[PDB]
């Protein structure tokens, strides 16, 4: 569908072009939180490769630079002080991706510096045998918001530098992932933690890099199992994380998670079109994209009057926030 007009609504919303930073939200007090800027950043590439309109991809081709130097101005070109190795994940995959986009090579040494920092110092096999600490600063949970992203980081790392080596950590931890932080029938847990097991919390984002992270070791190795893997998880996303209209959770209070079908959106479409090109799963595409096409016109019938949605898509149209509305402008530049 059309999602040039929600880009250009979010963007005229939501985009500080002196900080080269998106607000929070619409009183314009405060930009975004760090690891969502890196989701933001990704919207930006999403509607690039999405949009027919040249004028438009000029302008988000030139916003992909500007996102990581208003970052890098504010927060410096070295991540590894922040105690979050998700949040520093979360930046490590959007450089990935902006190198596969521009071919900076700026955007390569952010990656792989930021990935081998991680991968190389948090994972860890004294505990649970494998799997990424959540935190730097202390060791005592191993969560589905590090792994998956990192397994998807590093899928990117292995199609952009062919080095084997970024194959392997992605094999590693999405097998440990699969393992230790699913039910194995398609349920993703919130993490694992040392005192207490498992947390088996479901959520949009962790059911989305689980899904993205097995389209990708599909992609790269060619194993039917991951993307029965990836299947299994969008069918548990379809039939538990949505209403009884199905529609897609709302998952605030907490901010964290209120724009979580965001990241869900962006990682969905990867099936879509991997399902698309390879008869894969035929019945279940046809309801897949059914159920994917109902979401984006509820989302779609939730906009206001400047073309803003926010993240409660199956309620009544105040101040809006970035993260919340980055949701639908995702869902309507699929890739
Ligand atoms: C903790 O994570 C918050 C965030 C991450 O969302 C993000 O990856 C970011 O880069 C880094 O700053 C952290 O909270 C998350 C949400 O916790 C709540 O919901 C879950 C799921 O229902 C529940 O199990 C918790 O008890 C909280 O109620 C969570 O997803 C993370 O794993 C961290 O616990």
């Amino acid at each position: 569908s059309d999602g040039d007009t929600a880009m250009k609504a979010f963007n005229d919303t939501f985009w500080d072009p002196n900080a080269k930073m998106f607000w929070k939200d619409s009183k314009r007090e405060k930009h975004q939180d760090f690891w969502v800027e890196a989701e933001l950043w990704e919207l930006v590439m999403d509607a690039y490769q999405h949009t027919s309109d040249p004028a438009l991809k000029a302008e988000l081709k030139t916003q992909i630079d500007d996102v990581y130097d208003g970052t890098v101005a504010k927060y410096g070109q070295d991540w590894t002080n922040n105690p979050f190795n998700d949040d520093i994940m979360w930046w490590a995959m959007g450089s990935a991706r902006a190198y596969q986009i521009t071919g900076n090579p700026r955007y390569l040494e952010a990656a792989r510096d930021h990935f081998d920092f991680v991968y190389d110092t948090q994972w860890d096999e004294e505990f649970a045998n494998g799997g990424i600490w959540w935190l730097n600063s202390d060791h005592n949970t191993k969560n589905a918001c590090i792994n998956f992203p990192a397994a998807q980081a590093a899928l990117y790392l292995y199609d952009i530098t062919k080095d084997e080596h970024y194959l392997n950590a992605a094999t590693k931890i999405f097998r440990w992932g699969k393992t230790m932080l699913t039910d194995g029938n398609g349920k993703v847990f919130d993490r694992i933690e040392i005192e207490h097991g498992a947390v088996p919390d479901a959520t949009h984002y962790n059911q989305g890099t689980y899904i993205g992270s097995a389209v990708g070791l599909y992609k790269a190795t060619g194993n039917a199992v991951y993307l029965d893997d990836a299947v299994k998880a969008a069918k548990f996303t379809k039939n538990h994380l949505v209403d009884s209209n199905g529609v897609l959770n709302y998952e605030g209070p907490n901010g964290d998670l209120k724009g979580g079908k965001t990241i869900l959106m962006r990682n969905l479409a990867h099936l879509q079109k991997t399902l698309d090109e390879t008869g894969q799963y035929p019945e279940f595409s046809a309801e897949f994209d059914e159920w994917l096409a109902f979401n984006i016109e509820m989302a779609w019938s939730h906009q206001n009057s400047d073309h803003i949605v926010d993240g409660n898509w199956a309620g009544q149209l105040g101040t809006y926030e970035s993260w919340s509305s980055a949701a639908a402008v995702q869902a309507l530049n699929g890739i």
